[PDB]
């Protein structure tokens, strides 16, 4: 299914992190940024899918045909930092989940993470098939008990009905609510959704053209509408679990098995470090094949893969040998993730807006208003965080 197959795709480790802390230390009081920043996704996941069945390129190859050249290159510069800061929360959350199944030190789960990571380079799209269906099964029934497990914690209603009212509780809940923001609407995929669209057409005519936004956007809003019941119900739950217990670390990844034990007793630890492995090990395979395009789109040039791969995971294990909280790491990297949307709106939002880009698909005048709107939201929201962080 398509809604299956993208909201599998859209749970990474990111969004473990930030359900479980989220609701382990804020209760439901975040309930609104799942909901907003899933909605928020909806449209931007749209306007993306439609610039590359409109034009046939994907953002970084546009920016690379009409903008300057200095501009081509602050902005391949700042979707390669989008690259390493989307990897280190996938790579690490992977090496993470090696510590929780056989319980080796982190530094050896990141090198049997990169093993693994750079054996799956290697392999053809034919060799991955029964892997990518793998990897879905786990992470789609991990998804389905947090669903089944939400309703049976008994959740104070009365607080989960006030947890979608906007309510920002000092900086560490705008913290917090940046980094889901920035875990839902990845800006990595703003730039690759565009590549999966791009030659989506069977043979090109405007028919075809509105018939496959068509379709996208109806495969589209039902994976985000499953992801996002999905992640609001793993925040639900952690806020069960862990909120006002005063937990011995409560929203750290290493106890959140703890969110399903009623529903799968002695196996919800092995089974959330299993879908968490999995979660890891596809979204960094993925997201690295994604910043090569990314940079061939910006560059018209590349680096060999195998050279990408090693230069992503430097960060990583920088952090093992600081000794560095993974799960603190992990909200980090979607925080820092999500200053890099407004820089990849900008030229999503002024090419679908364009004739000459999308032609008879110009995007109609009120999303485009919405889309700016969602724009200078998660700019203010950017700035309000990030002026508390200096004082305020
Ligand atoms: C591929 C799927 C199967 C997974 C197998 C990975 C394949 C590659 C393993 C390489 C060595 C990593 C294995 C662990 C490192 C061996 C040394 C070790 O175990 O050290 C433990 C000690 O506690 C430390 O001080
Ligand atoms: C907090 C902010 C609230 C957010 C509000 C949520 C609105 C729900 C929208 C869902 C998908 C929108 C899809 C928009 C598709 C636009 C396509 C268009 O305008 O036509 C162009 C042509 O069809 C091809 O490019
Ligand atoms: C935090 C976001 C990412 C941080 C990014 C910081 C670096 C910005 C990139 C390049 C410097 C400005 C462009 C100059 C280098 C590009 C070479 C070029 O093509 O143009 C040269 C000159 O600027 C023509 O006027
Ligand atoms: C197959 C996995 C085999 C696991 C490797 C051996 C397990 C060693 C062990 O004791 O488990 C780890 C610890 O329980 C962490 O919860
Ligand atoms: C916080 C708000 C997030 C939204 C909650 C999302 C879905 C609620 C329903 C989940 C759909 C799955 C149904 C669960 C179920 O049927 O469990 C029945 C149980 O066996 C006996 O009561
Ligand atoms: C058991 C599975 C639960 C799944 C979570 C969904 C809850 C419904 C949405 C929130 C509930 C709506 C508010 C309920 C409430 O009691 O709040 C009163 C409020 O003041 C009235 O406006
Ligand atoms: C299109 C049909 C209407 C949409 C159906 C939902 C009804 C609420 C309206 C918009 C949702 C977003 C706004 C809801 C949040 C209240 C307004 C707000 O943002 O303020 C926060 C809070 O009230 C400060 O104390
Ligand atoms: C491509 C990005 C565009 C570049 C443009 C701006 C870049 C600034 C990025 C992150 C600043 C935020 C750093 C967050 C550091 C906070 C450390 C922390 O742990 O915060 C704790 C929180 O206050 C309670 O838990
Ligand atoms: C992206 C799809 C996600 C699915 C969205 C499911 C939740 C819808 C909102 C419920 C608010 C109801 C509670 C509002 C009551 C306020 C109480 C004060
Ligand atoms: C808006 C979402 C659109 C996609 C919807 C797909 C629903 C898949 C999950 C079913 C959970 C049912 C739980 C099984 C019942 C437990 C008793
Ligand atoms: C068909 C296959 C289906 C079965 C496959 C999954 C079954 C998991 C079995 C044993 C869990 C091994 C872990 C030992 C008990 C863990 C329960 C627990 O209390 O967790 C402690 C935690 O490891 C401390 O941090
Ligand atoms: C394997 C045990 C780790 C110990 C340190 C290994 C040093 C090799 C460093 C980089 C090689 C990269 C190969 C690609
Ligand atoms: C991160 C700072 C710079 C890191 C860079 C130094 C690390 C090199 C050490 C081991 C990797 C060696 C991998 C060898 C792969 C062989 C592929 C080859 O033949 O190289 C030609 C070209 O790279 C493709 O065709
Ligand atoms: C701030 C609340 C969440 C953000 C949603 C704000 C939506 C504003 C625009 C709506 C449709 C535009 C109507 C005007 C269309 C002109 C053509
Ligand atoms: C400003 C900061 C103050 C906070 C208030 C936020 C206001 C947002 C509306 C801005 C949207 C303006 C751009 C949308 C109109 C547009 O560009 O659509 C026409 C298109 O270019 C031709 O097809
Ligand atoms: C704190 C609140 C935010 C504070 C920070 C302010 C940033 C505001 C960003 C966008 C405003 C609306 C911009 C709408 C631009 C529309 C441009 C357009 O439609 O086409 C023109 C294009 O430049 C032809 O090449
Ligand atoms: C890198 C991606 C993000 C870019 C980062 C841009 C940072 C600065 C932009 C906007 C400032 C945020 C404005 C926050 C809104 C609060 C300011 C305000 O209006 O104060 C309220 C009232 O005036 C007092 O009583
Ligand atoms: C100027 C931008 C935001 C301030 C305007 C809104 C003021 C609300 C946030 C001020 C605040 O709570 O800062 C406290 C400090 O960061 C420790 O608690
Ligand atoms: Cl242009
Ligand atoms: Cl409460
Ligand atoms: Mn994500
Ligand atoms: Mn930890």
């Amino acid at each position: 299914g398509p809604a299956v197959i993208a909201s599998i795709a859209y749970m990474d480790p990111g969004n473990f992190a930030t359900n479980i802390e989220g609701g382990a230390r804020y209760g439901y009081s975040l309930l609104w940024v799942i909901l907003a920043a899933n909605l928020m996704a909806m449209v931007i996941q749209n306007l993306s899918a439609n610039l590359g069945i409109a034009s046939g390129r994907n953002l970084p190859e546009l920016i690379r045909e009409r903008w300057p050249r200095p501009l081509v290159w602050f902005y391949w510069i700042q979707a390669e930092l989008v690259a390493m800061a989307t990897d280190l929360a996938e790579f690490l959350g992977a090496a993470l989940a090696i510590q929780l199944l056989t319980g080796l030190p982190m530094f050896w789960g990141a090198v049997v993470t990169g093993v693994v990571t750079f054996w799956l380079l290697n392999l053809q799209k034919r060799g991955t098939r029964p892997l990518e269906l793998a990897v879905g099964a786990f992470v789609l029934m991990i998804g389905v008990a947090y669903l089944v497990q939400v309703v049976l914690a008994r959740p104070d209603l009365a607080a989960v009905g006030a947890g979608f009212v906007p309510r920002l509780q000092g900086p560490g809940s705008a913290y917090l609510a940046v980094g889901i923001i920035g875990a839902t609407v990845a800006p990595h995929v703003i730039y690759l959704h565009s590549a999966l669209t791009q030659g989506r057409i069977q043979t090109d005519t405007t028919e075809e053209k509105r018939r496959l936004v068509r379709l996208n956007r109806v495969d589209v809003i039902a994976a985000m509408g499953l992801a996002g019941l999905i992640n609001m119900s793993m925040l639900a739950v952690a806020a069960a679990t862990f909120h006002g217990k005063n937990v011995e670390n409560a929203g750290d990844l290493t106890t959140a098995y703890q969110t399903l034990t009623p529903l799968l007793g002695p196996a919800a630890s092995v089974l959330f470090a299993v879908a968490l492995l999995a979660s890891g090990l596809s979204s960094s395979a993925v997201g690295t094949m994604a910043g090569d395009v990314i940079m061939q789109g910006f560059m018209g040039f590349h680096i060999p893969l195998w050279l990408r791969r090693l230069i992503t995971m430097l960060p990583a294990f920088i952090v093992i040998l600081l000794g560095m909280d993974p799960s603190s790491v992990l909200i980090l990297s979607q925080v820092i993730l999500c200053f890099g949307v407004p820089f990849a709106l900008v030229p999503l939002l002024l090419f679908t807006a364009r004739r000459d880009v999308m032609g008879a698909l110009v995007t109609r005048r009120s999303f485009t208003v919405i889309g700016w709107v969602i724009a200078v939201i998660i700019i203010a929201l950017n700035g309000y965080l990030l002026w508390e962080l200096l004082g305020g």
